[PDB]
């Protein structure tokens, strides 16, 4: 598997690092105007992560149509995602509107609500069936219907109502729970089981608007979401699957969206989501 190979060859020569600058340097550089508006300052969690002003998903109200998320079209692999922050305690009614105007299906929540003891994002979802919760500022209501912890991670079943309206849709949350404080999981395969637990259940499916994905910054884990998936995709189209480069794919998503992969590690990461999930394919 020609991908294994620079794999191996990439931790033999230990250039990871360098490997990482080199994407870093060739990534693209597009404006965040609309995100560094000071009417803005209190809908970012993090200065130095903003969606560019040309991907950028705009909210469907008059005046302030401000949200910290991006639209990641992948034209080849025919898969969409919209990456965000997690939500503050202010825009917990912004992001059940975007997610409600975009018509997704599925949430996917690759971080806990609290890690190394700091808040990481907002309690934005009904933690329990008979304590639902209002969002008025945007008039939606959303009600746990059910959950399903598991080893790795929790599905939540979601009813959310357009208030306006009455009408409602079901809501899929895939939280993974697992990932570790500090650095990456040791083996892909139960972000693999998650991923593909994810597209089960059609979230990523293009009958559905795109699936909302965010961590913390909604670019570290995010991105090594969105990229295995779409590696995978591509393996599985083309006539040849060794053709699929995860440095180019990742430079063509980074045209959307700054800072996916934060790191050298999460970079070798993906890189063995993808590997191990093509040995799986097999
Ligand atoms: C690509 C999907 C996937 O990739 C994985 C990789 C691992 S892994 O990190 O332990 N690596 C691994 C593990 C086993 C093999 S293996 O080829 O030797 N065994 C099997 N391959 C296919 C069926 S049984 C090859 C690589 C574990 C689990 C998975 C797994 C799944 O979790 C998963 C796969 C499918 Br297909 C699916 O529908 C669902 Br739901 C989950």
């Amino acid at each position: 598997m020609e991908m294994e190979k620079e794999f191996e060859q990439i931790d033999k020569s230990g250039s990871w690092a360098a490997i990482y600058q080199d994407i870093r340097h060739e990534a693209s550089d597009f404006p965040c105007r609309v995100a560094k508006l000071p009417k803005n300052k209190n809908r970012n969690r993090y200065r130095d992560v903003s969606p560019f002003d040309h991907s950028r998903i705009k909210l469907h109200q008059e005046d302030n149509d401000y949200i910290n998320a991006s639209l990641i079209k992948m034209e080849e692999a025919q898969r969409s995602y919209i990456l965000t922050q997690g939500p503050l305690p202010n825009t917990c009614g912004h992001f059940w509107e975007m997610v409600w105007e975009q018509k997704s299906r599925g949430v996917v929540m690759l971080n806990r609500v609290m890690e190394k003891g700091s808040l990481k994002c907002a309690q934005y979802w009904p933690q329990k069936e008979e304590k639902e919760m209002i969002f008025e500022d945007t008039n939606l209501k959303l009600t746990l219907i059910s959950e399903d912890i598991k080893s790795y991670y929790t599905v939540r079943q979601l009813e959310l109502e357009n208030l306006t309206t009455q009408e409602t849709r079901e809501i899929l949350h895939f939280h993974y729970t697992t990932w570790p404080d500090f650095g990456v999981p040791e083996s892909p395969a139960s972000f693999l089981n998650f991923l593909f637990k994810v597209r089960e259940s059609g979230s990523l499916s293009p009958e559905h608007g795109p699936v909302v994905v965010h961590c913390s910054a909604g670019i570290g884990r995010s991105g090594t979401f969105c990229l295995a998936d779409t590696c995978l995709l591509l393996m599985d189209k083309r006539k040849d699957p060794s053709s699929v480069d995860i440095k180019k794919v990742l430079l063509e998503m980074r045209k959307f969206r700054m800072g996916l992969i934060q790191t050298a590690d999460q970079l070798r990461f993906s890189y063995l989501a993808v590997i191990e999930g093509a040995k799986f394919i097999m």
